[PDB]
């Protein structure tokens, strides 16, 4: 019965210019671990970047800077956007660390004892100034996709890894754990593709062509494949195979990802741990594209990028990270854009919320002496501490944005109980029963804060400090009515969410 929580987020490309979609992915691991740990869960949050590979390699040459210098420096770009977007991750891996490199021949060491691999030719269409192979479709009409001229037909050895041979166990297993793979369209996608052959896996390339990553433990002359190699940071990252945070999460993995990235988590990942004697992950939760203002896909071509940095700017951290939890369902593409943003946080949280709050004290100064009343029933207002149990189940199956609506939807009975009780008017004759009416909304309030702590972590504690209540909470303590003690509210509290 104990309570463990691990999810993990992928490990993106170090180089990369983080965008909306990053920060998406990245602030709904964030909610699911706060949640958790606001559930008492024992809760641990992986977030990292993938260093290695020829592509890095050759950027570092370019900005004319030693590789691991290089790494070194644009990892931090990924670090600054987590710490601006509120981030709580627990560990953030970087596949250059010597423990990953330790987990990763190690593991391809099992695989190779197991006597899935086997050195082979690797034949296909090619790019000399690129160095590496092009699918047809990978080609932008029959041309390199980078360098825009023709390819030609290539060979090299490299050792590959007998996938198939996983295939008929990988059916079967997703076959009989239905909620493996969510939301349910993204599980039928997979099923489409292990029901046709999934052929082996190259898990390496020549060092003289790919010479940044990690060799092979059996030939030093070659490195690991860039996939097989960040795939490992899940299990890396809890130092497998003695490490004690290894025995205590991945029994209760979650991976979070983008529909781009979908065969090798749940085909070419799978596969891998069979090989490697690692238990399966609990589930792979597929999320869908974020798209632009048109709702066509972000492009510079298109012009409708939408910069998550420019909105956390312009309306803040918490403003954004409600938005993207309340408006884009999880595993759905979605439009985005400021317009819906500023819509969102005016309606929501600069008048739903943040002006109850601002009335609530102004009323407590008022028929209060500026303290929160004696402790009283709640009356219709108490339902709002089954709000957890509600939301619990909400927030397991990746429906965030319902959970979020529900915890709004009481904030809006908040505000129609004062307007119905009229505490101003109550407060001519029955002073008492006025102030039973703000003890009732004050304790609503914070039950409704604790409920959206996870989206907006610094906003609801300031909510908390405005009101004079506790500010540390814990998700329990949403569901027993009257903790809120009668103690005294701030002198004075800045605007919680100011119009933009
Ligand atoms: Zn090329």
């Amino acid at each position: 019965m104990e309570k463990v929580f691990y999810v993990t987020t992928p490990i993106y490309y170090v180089n990369a210019e983080p965008h909306l979609g990053h920060a998406y992915t990245t602030v709904v691991a964030d909610f699911l671990a706060r949640w958790h740990r606001l559930d008492g869960y024992r809760t641990f949050f992986l977030t990292g970047t993938d260093e290695h590979g020829e592509t890095v390699y050759r950027a570092a040459q370019a900005a004319g800077e030693d590789p691991k210098a290089f790494v070194d420096r644009v990892s931090g770009r990924f670090k600054r956007a987590w710490d601006l977007l509120g981030i709580a991750y627990d560990d953030f891996i970087r596949t250059t660390e010597e423990r990953h490199k330790k987990v990763v021949q190690l593991v391809l060491k099992k695989v190779y004892e197991a006597g899935d691999i086997y050195y082979g030719e690797y034949e296909g269409l090619y790019c000399v100034s690129c160095e590496r192979f092009y699918t047809e479709k990978e080609l932008v009409e029959g041309l390199c996709p980078i360098h825009g001229r023709p390819v030609e037909r290539r060979k090299e050895g490299n050792y590959f890894f007998r996938m198939e041979k996983y295939r008929p166990w990988l059916q079967e297993y997703i076959q009989e754990n239905p909620d493996l793979i969510r939301p349910e369209g993204y599980r039928n996608e997979v099923l489409a593709m292990l029901a046709e052959p999934i052929g082996d896996l190259s898990i390496s390339r020549p060092k003289s062509r790919v010479p940044w990553g990690i060799p092979l433990p059996w030939d030093e002359n070659h490195v690991t494949f860039v996939w097989f190699d960040a795939l490992l940071n899940y299990v890396s990252a809890l130092d497998y195979p003695e490490g004690e945070a290894y025995r205590t999460f991945w029994p209760h993995a979650w991976h979070l990802i983008g529909k781009d990235i979908l065969k090798p988590h749940a085909v070419f990942w799978p596969t891998m741990l069979k090989a490697a004697g690692i238990p399966m992950y609990r589930h792979l939760n597929v999320g869908g594209f974020l798209l632009g203002p048109d709702g066509r896909k972000m492009s510079k071509t298109l012009g409708n990028v939408v910069d998550p940095f420019a909105l956390l700017e312009k309306y803040g951290r918490d403003a954004l990270r409600y938005y993207l939890l309340r408006e884009i369902p999880y595993g759905q593409d979605t439009p985005v854009s400021e317009e819906a943003l500023r819509t969102r946080y005016e309606a929501d949280l600069a008048d739903d919320l943040g002006n109850l709050v601002q009335r609530t004290r102004a009323m407590l100064f008022r028929f209060a002496e500026g303290r929160i009343p004696e402790p009283v029933a709640g009356e219709e207002l108490a339902e709002g501490t089954g709000l957890a149990g509600r939301l619990r189940p909400l927030v397991r199956e990746l429906k965030f944005h319902v959970a979020l609506e529900e915890a709004m939807a009481y904030v809006k009975a908040l505000n129609r109980y004062i307007n119905e009780k009229k505490p101003w008017e109550l407060f001519k004759k029955e002073p008492e029963e006025a102030r039973a009416v703000l003890y009732r909304v004050v304790e609503g309030l914070r039950i409704a804060s604790i409920l959206l702590t996870p989206a907006m972590p610094d906003k609801m504690a300031e909510l908390r400090r405005a009101l004079g209540l506790k500010e540390e909470v814990r998700l329990e303590e949403a569901e027993r009515w009257g903790l809120a003690e009668p103690r005294p509210i701030p002198e004075e509290a800045p605007v919680l969410f100011p119009k933009k």
